[PDB]
């Protein structure tokens, strides 16, 4: 879990739930914010783990891309 | 929820698992069965808060399988 994977997850789901009008003074944009973002890393874990083994290996931005707009498919559809 | 929910939603991700040759003995068997638990808890956050005050409600068989699909399929992708 290096901080480029950190950074451009959080970037992805802000720009997700902005692209969506979803407002970060709403009261559950805080836990739609988290659980899309434990399930991104969960997602990824088995190379961000390989990352904290010295693998040098980085997470494309293309994959973790799909990844954030199949999780906020499915949690904003209600939305 | 609506217990029916979730004691529904408990089988679908167990079978899911099976499915997928996925044996409890696995070292991440119990964070993968309860993040996808709870990412389908809260995918249907609103209806199961509606069924929980009295809305009658139900969330189909159909809905909540795609759901358990969507995450698993994502979670288990190795």
């Amino acid at each position: 879990k290096r901080l480029q994977f950190n950074e451009t997850l959080s970037k992805l789901i802000l720009g997700g739930l902005r692209l969506r009008g979803i407002s970060n003074s709403i009261t559950d944009y805080q836990k739609l914010y988290k659980i899309t973002f434990d399930a991104a890393e969960f997602t990824h874990r088995d190379e961000l783990k390989r990352i904290s083994m010295g693998s040098g290996e980085e997470v494309s931005f293309e994959s973790l891309q799909e990844t954030v707009e199949t999780l906020l498919k499915l949690f904003t559809k209600s939305l």
